[PDB]
């Protein structure tokens, strides 16, 4: 019952599947076996079949601890009754993390679920060289913003590559634009679908992307990520928003150094830059899994500074949520991720974790068609198809 009386093997259910993923957290369990005495077994399912099979999973004979994110479907286990809460684990890693850290390991309940370990941001991407030499700064504002698009396009420069080929990428300028016009909670309301798609707030965002694709890149929908990244790393563009797992992995070791990003800009002294997306994994325990309080014993080793440098030694686009850690491993992109992540009020963790798969992948054609004709008769049309999407999806 005490965390402190926690004995004996546990097991932890783990969606790591890739090799190096994979072998970072056989050695973190190793080192938390060796240093809490709970002799810690992996389970290791395929990535996407763990995801898909979460409920089954959860509802039969889970493991002890499983992996998994913040968001939307955490947050419905913790009221199905479906996972143990870790209060107790969190009066010892509390002072660990920040207040934005703590929300998002937190059920509706105000009960801790989550432990934390690593995100990454979602920001917009800039050559450092074409700043200095063209005489650009970083804008904090929309002003400020616009301003530079279009000294940008006076220089012969796309301001903002962009790509939506892959359906998925432009999924964050909604979230974006909708973090930054309506709010963090508007934001996770129309996820839940508190508030319907045929809302003003959407309307206000699609609204105001009227105004931002004038400085896009045109030809979005047939183009690639790694085409629009490809287009920055050419100095053909100025500007992209995108994750850092993206962006910063698809240039060349040659021009890395050269690499930087701003986070987008504010919009309303409302809600300024409070918030971002970037998507959070940590560890929960299943109400169903045996051993519980030696389960939170481990959790505790993996809620602290050194579980998460160990982790992502390997690791160069991912950092910690330990409140202000500058692990020896981080590149610049990494420093300057922990900086600003570090900042936010709270994180929202991507359109497909925040509200359900399916429409996610729904609003994927329906932005697509946005970006192809940005006009009010295009944005009454993807907002009454969105709804009447979601009233089947929501059930």
């Amino acid at each position: 019952m005490s965390v402190s009386d926690g004995n004996g093997p546990i097991t932890f259910g783990s969606n790591y599947s890739d090799e190096a993923p994979k072998a970072a957290f056989a050695s973190l369990m190793q080192q938390a076996t060796t240093s809490t005495t709970v002799p810690v077994t992996v389970n290791t399912t395929d990535h996407n079949t763990f995801q898909n099979n979460i409920s089954n999973y959860l509802q039969g004979t889970p493991d002890s601890l499983a992996t998994w994110f913040a968001g939307y479907r955490l947050q419905f286990f913790a009221a199905q009754g479906l996972l143990t809460p870790i209060d107790d684990v969190w009066d010892k890693i509390g002072g660990t993390f920040n207040d934005a850290a703590k929300s998002l390991s937190k059920g509706l309940d105000g009960h801790y679920y989550l432990v934390p370990l690593y995100n990454y941001p979602w920001v917009v991407f800039y050559n450092k060289s074409v700043f200095q030499s063209k005489g650009y700064e970083v804008p904090a504002s929309w002003e400020a913003f616009i301003a530079l698009a279009r000294k940008m396009q006076s220089d012969g420069l796309v301001p903002l590559a962009f790509a939506d080929k892959d359906g998925w990428p432009a999924l964050g300028t909604f979230d974006i634009l909708n973090l930054r016009i309506n709010g963090y909670d508007y934001h996770i309301k129309l996820m839940k679908h508190e508030v319907p798609w045929t809302d003003p707030g959407v309307t206000k965002v699609f609204d105001q992307w009227r105004e931002l694709a004038a400085y896009q890149q045109k030809g979005a929908n047939g183009r690639t990520w790694q085409d629009a990244a490809k287009a920055l790393e050419n100095k053909q563009a100025g500007m992209m928003f995108q994750g850092s797992n993206q962006v910063a992995a698809n240039y060349s070791a040659k021009n890395l150094p050269d690499l930087d990003f701003f986070v987008f800009p504010a919009i309303n002294p409302q809600y300024g830059t409070d918030y971002m997306d970037a998507p959070t994994d940590g560890f929960i325990l299943p109400k169903k899994g045996k051993n519980a309080a030696a389960a939170k014993k481990v959790l505790q080793y993996i809620g602290t500074a050194e579980a998460e440098a160990a982790f992502l030694k390997t690791d160069h686009w991912d950092v910690g949520l330990a409140n202000g850690l500058i692990a020896p491993t981080y590149n610049d992109i990494q420093k300057k991720s922990v900086a600003e992540i570090g900042k936010c009020k709270s994180v929202s963790q991507f359109m497909d974790a925040d509200t359900v798969p399916d429409m996610a992948n729904a609003m994927i054609k329906l932005i697509q068609q946005f970006i192809d004709q940005p006009t009010p008769e295009t944005i009454a049309t993807v907002q009454k198809s969105a709804e009447d999407q979601a009233k089947t999806i929501f059930r």
